[PDB]
């Protein structure tokens, strides 16, 4: 619980910096108690601006007074059924470009976003780029030809992928996927890890 | 700015997991168009127990969303003068212990925490143990002889250090301190990173 | 290079703990000379053991002193075309349970080993568990029924999952997958990251 | 033991890209028998080269192939007599510019670096950087008055600091030490971690 975490971690770091409840509540404008009923899971309510300022007295982050994301698998493993996907339908150019199916995720692992694509468009010269992103990603060519595109949007490097072709795109590194040219469309597992 | 920060990592993670405001919105029982001021600098009101919620929904932490401690340096350094140090006196079981004058300390690295630690007691069989902690710390006789304790308070290794001598103590290794038997008071400097 | 990037990060690690040739060179029993020489990409030559002794003096470790993987990335991507896959046959108590088809792997992220698995077996009751593994797994069904076993080898959880569905097992986590019951084979992509 | 980190080590890479004895000894050109005597301890004669390779054709790095520093600490801790620092003299320009006494280090933090320095000259306008330097870096003044700069040598930015001061110099930053004009010399305690 966000209370709990903080009511613990804010304790630590108090005590870390060697400071007491009379001397942190001091630069805080506070009194003695109310830093005590803090570590005492009773700061539910403050706002991320005051959180803000007292990760500042602490010379320290918000991040590092708040509890790690949580667990939420069951015995090691978490699964996700077909049918339960969350379906966002992603825009670009005010035109239908991808569809995603987000597959399971775990707090255990937040940076990992797992998601079966399906590339709609089908005209390499519309294809539409971002601008690259955090974190690495696996690609697994699911089905059809995909026309992958990556590097500088101006003048990119291209390849044609196969039924079954694997790939890895750095992080930062823009690219853009289409299916292969008049094939209609295509579809692709892709993995932010 | 604890707003900003979040504003741009708000949004960062909501695209990180293919949902748009709507998608957010419905999942916290919030509207578009909150989501959408949050993500434009308006959550300096959200409580903890909320952004507790925004961050378990977005299947992450807290920490996550918010923004780094800060930076306080001057071109890359940060100085501090003897006279502007803050002084906290430690007890242990109602007895003058410790002294702790805190030495310069920066949001760029906040689990650097340097001390001059006055060691006022003189009798190793007076020795107070802390339950150890989290990071490693360096430390340096500054003066008289110390008297170290580590391990188990009931069965512990000890160690007569004189000025000038140099230890380091591996995190969570419980310790404690007192000048040389008889010799009335010692001084260290104390270094946890 | 080998020798390259050692020859760098001995002449760096030196300089960390003030050291020059000549003090390197008299912990280790070499003279000044070699020590310059191995600053200078002449290391090539040196084994494991003697690795292991200029990291132990100079108080690291032989990764400290060696270079990264290194880059294999095309402008950013690597790909990999489907008749290009390495393909090892695992065996467990002399059976062919598994085979597995390596996709893209990448110098730049080194703990990522995507598959598609070959799941040989449909037979829930000679399901043979691994003793799980350092590293989070991706997995999604890629084809078939899988019936998927975790946790303790005795007494573990189960689960029936259909094509599409898509699971995550935490490191360490023991884990096993057959065929749904009789249905022969079926096939999953494994995502170690 | 380098053989035996490398040993256990090797033989986990080899099993986490699904490759077993005789597909990694073919990828390098050597026979079974051989790959299976290095996971057995048998590769202390291996050249650096030789190791270069190896973790090439696994995608990954010796250091990932390599156990880490060792453990040297004596229950958590590691105590240094001021009798046995090493002692190195730093020459800038033909000069006594500084007088390295270190402390007490550990494998088990190997970043760790701490200094007692002797500032010999007393000249600012004959300052000497250092081109910065990678790990931050915390000072103490023990002794006189230090003239600090650091910056960019040809426009720097300066502080007198007196006995008792702390400062914090981030990693790269450069930087320069010498004794107030005049004063003769000064002693600072230097940490880097
Ligand atoms: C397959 C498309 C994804 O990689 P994107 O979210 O557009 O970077
Ligand atoms: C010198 C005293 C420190 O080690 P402490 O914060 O009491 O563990
Ligand atoms: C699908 C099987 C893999 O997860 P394993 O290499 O046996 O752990
Ligand atoms: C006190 C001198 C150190 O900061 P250096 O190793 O010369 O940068
Ligand atoms: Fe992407
Ligand atoms: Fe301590
Ligand atoms: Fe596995
Ligand atoms: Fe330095």
């Amino acid at each position: 619980t966000a209370s709990t975490g903080f009511a613990e971690l804010l304790k630590d770091r108090r005590e870390q910096v060697k400071m007491d409840h009379a001397a942190l509540a001091s630069l805080l404008g506070e009194t003695p108690e109310t830093v005590a009923a803090w570590e005492n899971g009773e700061g539910g309510e403050l706002t991320l601006t005051q959180l803000g300022r007292i990760a500042h007295v602490l010379g320290t982050s918000i991040g590092a007074l708040t509890p790690p994301a949580g667990n939420d698998l069951d015995d090691g493993v978490i699964i996700q059924m077909p049918d339960e996907r969350p379906i966002l339908k992603g825009v670009r150019d005010n035109v239908d470009y991808y569809v995603y199916n987000c597959l399971v995720r775990t707090k255990r692992a937040p940076s990992l976003v797992p998601l079966v694509v399906d590339v709609l468009t089908d005209n390499p010269d519309d294809a539409k780029f971002n601008s690259g992103h955090a974190g690495n990603e696996f690609l697994f060519v699911l089905e059809g030809e995909i026309h992958m595109k990556w590097g500088d949007k101006e003048n990119p490097k291209e390849a044609l992928l196969p039924t079954g072709a694997s790939m890895f795109v750095e992080e930062h590194v823009p690219h853009a996927f289409t299916a292969a040219k008049g094939t209609g469309s295509a579809k692709l597992i892709a993995v932010n890890f």
